[PDB]
């Protein structure tokens, strides 16, 4: 293994490697992270470990640093002009100076001939130790060249979405060594639509193997890096190295998704009609009780439902619940009078449903009491009423 | 009021309680444990005490636990359904692996308070301890019924990680933090704890505003002076329930509302666009290009970006994007595809389905950063038709921001 004082001593030995990232849309390459490596004996071995060393003096991480990027950026010069050069950059050392000698060597390139606003500067904030707000002021300073932010490591030690929605990245870094709790998907989706509503594009990093790349693409990866894509090597690609075999991985996921997203609304029509024919078959009749009526129902619907009540346009619980329990159904007259308009989505399936004049499924959720994840159908009625019925799977 | 002054006085101290209330009943359903002490004719919190990191964990505990006996035995008498919420640091918590904790939690199980009435409010980043050995010890509390709750979510802990593992059963968001980052940031928490089965508490409810904001996002639990001030003795459970009542119907009102405002309004808009596109349509051999571009100068008032795209969600045309007040043609953005995007697939089946065209939800456009709505509107030989409205049209109609 390599000592600090090897690769001091022999500084003009190191030397940039580079990986590329695919872009979901043209299943191209957009742009190069730098990554930096030494020739060692006959080898080449990564400067990780000297980077990440918190014993060595910060100097001598920058005076590496700059070699790399002297000669990672000279080879820029010389590539396509519209290539993004992502780069590794520790917030500490970068505030310093406020950042200042840095944007210089940026700002020199520019003459040299590289746009500012194809610098993505790859930032970890959970590992800043100074005041954040004055981090998020810099930025701020250098995004007003171009210059693009981005954020690694989300979610894993001091990290924090208050902090990084502030700095309002252009990019977020997820890394799905985490892929290998079964709902860490919940985590993803969550996280894409935090970055849909702020304008930060998801890049997903240390993608070794496809069904990873898969939960990329449906979770709102716009951009692709990994092994898995390609390893980091010494020189630059052909810029559609890719398309074709991604042109095809890609295709089949989006068939995938697609059978997926018909063969549940499908579902939900047929059941649609079975509610339908149920509700105005037992409606026809002398159920007066609004909950004489639901237990019927459960009993026509037992193989299938679990819950089911009804409630008024403005959320409030016309009947109690008919709960099945143990393979019996029970009546709970006390949830009567309860509202649930503060419950995420129900005002607007209650418009949806008029507007529509239809009945539909909500995606899954957990439920409050018995904790497994269930969907709810939601069914419009005569006198402006509405029943909800609760299903747990059937996958 | 000196630490020495505390101990010395441990027979005054007691607890005061803060009610905290339901969105379903709008009535009491437990009260959070405060810790109080008499001095000199007054009243006073031992949260200085309890926050003080110079005093040593030993005498921290002696207090918490006056107040915790006293707290319980009166819960004793009180009504049987109330849920407990106390207090808890985690490092004191894991000193001994909750052991002695749960000891006297288990006593008053005996006594007759059944242990799915305790809820524990956790700070987690607080927290130093290896995090897997505490999220391992709460397990073993939720195996009793024990509920847990996490604080200072929001801001102080905003870990959706963190989140998912301890798989808490409530989360407290407070709201003096009171759309910025962070309102989009409680958003994505809301959705997960959907998703993972965790219900939302909020706290710090010192206004009307916050209330609401509580409440339409998601809020099943509620608390603050706004609510009622902690007291020395528990509250008729009732006590808020018709204010309550009439507060909720009234923000219950406004959403049916503001969400018919935004519905009407993509009604017309769709009409506006179904005129636009079949009189440019009807006889006209030009590509498919060249009828974005003439769009584009149709409604030039309300779009800034317009193309086409396939089922599949590839770009059939270039993209015409309006720039300085002027239309700029742009073919690059031919043959690029979508269906990486949230919602683009779902919506292209609902178009289908649906036969009708809607707005998407606000969001902040990839270029130009400016919070933004897209039209997603149908056409004949499956394909799509997608127009991209800016603020300066959002922001002069009614409701859509
Ligand atoms: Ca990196
Ligand atoms: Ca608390």
């Amino acid at each position: 293994m390599l000592d600090p004082l090897d690769i001091l001593t022999n500084i003009d030995d190191v030397l940039p490697y580079y990986q590329a990232i695919f872009s979901a849309e043209e299943q191209k390459v957009v742009g190069y992270e730098v990554l930096g490596r030494i020739l060692a004996d006959s080898e080449i071995q990564s400067l990780g470990p000297f980077f990440l060393d918190a014993g060595i003096p910060e100097e001598y991480k920058l005076e590496v640093d700059n070699r790399i990027i002297r000669q990672a950026l000279d080879r820029f010069l010389e590539a396509d002009s519209d290539l993004l050069i992502f780069m590794n950059q520790d917030a500490n050392l970068l505030m310093l100076d406020h950042g200042e000698s840095f944007l210089e060597l940026l700002k020199e390139y520019e003459a040299k001939g590289i746009e500012l606003h194809r610098f993505v500067l790859e930032i970890t904030e959970h590992n800043f130790e100074g005041d954040i707000e004055q981090l998020y002021h810099m930025l701020a300073y250098y995004r007003t060249y171009g210059i693009k932010i981005a954020v690694d490591n989300i979610g894993k030690e001091s990290s924090n979405l208050d902090r990084i929605a502030l700095l309002s990245p252009d990019l977020l870094k997820i890394d799905l060594q985490a892929l290998k709790s079964p709902s860490y998907e919940h985590v993803l989706y969550s996280i894409s639509l935090l970055a849909r509503k702020i304008g930060a594009a998801l890049l997903y990093e240390d993608i070794e193997a496809n069904f990873q790349l898969q939960y990329a693409w449906r979770n709102g990866g716009r951009y692709f890096q990994g092994y898995y894509l390609v390893s980091p090597s010494e020189t630059f690609l052909e810029r559609d190295v890719l398309k074709q075999r991604l042109k095809t991985e890609f295709h089949q996921f989006i068939t995938h998704e697609k059978k997926k997203l018909e063969t549940v609304y499908e579902h939900s029509e047929q059941f649609y009609k079975r509610v339908h024919q149920a509700v105005t078959s037992l409606r026809k009749n002398n159920l007066s009780s609004d909950d004489d009526f639901i237990k019927k129902l459960a009993e026509e619907l037992t193989d299938c439902s679990f819950r089911i009540y009804m409630c008024d346009e403005e959320g409030d619980q016309l009947t109690g619940n008919v709960f099945k329990q143990d393979g019996e159904w029970i009546y709970q007259p006390e949830y009567a009078e309860k509202n649930w308009s503060w419950r995420p989505y129900f005002l607007e399936n209650i418009m949806r449903m008029r507007n529509l004049r239809k009945g539909f499924f909500s995606d899954l959720y957990s439920d409050l009491e018995t904790g497994e994840m269930i969907r709810t159908f939601s069914y419009p009625m005569d006198d402006q009423m509405y029943l909800f019925i609760d299903l747990p799977y059937s996958y």
